[PDB]
DNA sequence: CCGACATCGCATCAGC
DNA sequence: GCTGATGCGC
DNA sequence: GTCGG
């Protein structure tokens, strides 16, 4: 929030290069930007300090000093009038709805929360479910309800089989006093890079969240991500929490490190310690790490034994997770 | 310059 | 049905 | 849009 007028400016361009561009590369060039900005410990003064940081290059600092000056941006100005990008960015914050369906429903003329309400024979159903809480999933989540959350899930998850381990990672791992969604990372010893077991180790979690009533709806489900819909259960005559979503990834034991790492993120953080890793010549998803031959093709995964083992391999200090939030 | 830009699971559709 | 391209998740 | 060779 100290250059929060600068870093919010960047999150809509940002946005509008995604959504409406349809530029992904545009989208994550803004998003860095913003993100080495908000970290930056000083008000920032004017293009040319901005552009010292890496990231912020000669176009965003002379958007920098056009907001400095005036306090806006006339391509945002601009940008706000035009009423196909207005409908495309708006649609776009139903989940399900990405920037080509958003167009297309455009073209459709569907443009707006009425029109959807109207044509939900129109939508798949994730769309479906993401309009149905669309108020609802805008909201963020204070940090004790995340705490409540965690007891229910860890509990529910001990009373299917105690040898689940669930891990609540995302911003929650970070210390973030809100989230947008509650992540979750769940292990089992039967299911490692080796051999699966036993099979449905996720539904049979899922089935438990959903006997519980915790688990109200599923937006996509497969055999080791789950993305869906909880909610808090509320006392009497107490208004009901809002609808919260939730994802839920089984990762394979032996790969607790590589996963818990992703899962924490940030998801900026994760692309510059993956852009770095390729720099160092080696490859990290949320599974290993793998070095890379000037073939360009991974070769075997390297012993991970830790989260810091990661670290060290490219070379970079530990970072804690709350110091990976950017 | 100009090629690279992080990485992948699940849903959906088209081609066969 | 199987395969592969594409969207979408943020 | 920025960055590295
Ligand atoms: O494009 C992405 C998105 C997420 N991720 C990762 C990191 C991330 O923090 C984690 C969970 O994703 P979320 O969408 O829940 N973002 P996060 O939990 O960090 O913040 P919040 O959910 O409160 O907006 O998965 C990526 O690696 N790439
Ligand atoms: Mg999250
Ligand atoms: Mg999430
Ligand atoms: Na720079
Ligand atoms: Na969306």
């Amino acid at each position: 929030t100290l250059n929060g007028g600068i870093t919010d400016m960047l999150t809509e361009l940002a946005n509008f290069e995604k959504n409406v561009s349809q530029a992904i590369h545009k989208y994550n060039a803004y998003r860095k930007a913003a993100s080495v900005i908000a970290k930056y410990p000083h008000k920032i003064k004017s293009g040319a300090e901005a552009k010292k940081l890496p990231g912020v290059g000669t176009k965003i600092a002379e958007k920098i000093d056009e907001f400095l000056a005036t306090g806006k941006l006339r391509k945002l100005e601009k940008i706000r009038q035009d009423d196909t990008s207005s409908s495309i960015n708006f649609l776009t914050r139903v989940s399900g709805i990405g920037p080509s369906a958003a167009r297309k429903f455009v073209d459709e003329g569907i443009k707006t929360l009425e029109d959807l309400r109207k044509n939900e024979d129109k939508l798949n159903h994730h769309q479906r479910i993401g309009l149905k809480y669309f108020g609802d999933f805008e909201k963020r989540i204070p940090r004790e309800e995340m705490l409540q959350m965690q007891d229910i899930v860890l509990n529910e998850v001990k009373k299917v089989d105690s040898e689940y381990i669930a891990t609540v990672c995302g911003s929650f791992r970070r210390g973030a006093e809100s989230s947008g969604d509650m992540d979750v990372l769940l292990t089992h010893p039967s299911f490692t890079s080796e051999s699966t077991k036993q099979p449905k180790l996720l539904h049979q979690v899922v089935e438990q969240l959903q006997k519980v009533h915790f688990i109200t709806d599923t937006l996509s489900k497969g055999e080791t991500k789950f993305m869906g819909v909880c909610q808090l259960p509320s006392k009497n005559d107490e208004k009901e929490y809002p609808h919260r979503r939730i994802d839920i990834r089984l990762i394979p034991k032996d790969q607790y490190y590589c996963g818990v790492l992703y899962f924490t993120g940030s998801d900026i953080f994760n692309k510059n310690m993956r852009a770095h890793a390729l720099e160092k010549g080696f490859t990290i998803n949320e599974y290993t790490i793998r070095p890379l031959g000037v073939t360009g093709v991974a070769g075997e995964p390297l012993p991970v034994d830790s989260e810091k083992d990661i670290f060290d391999y490219i070379q970079w200090k530990y970072r804690e997770p709350k110091d990976r939030s950017e």
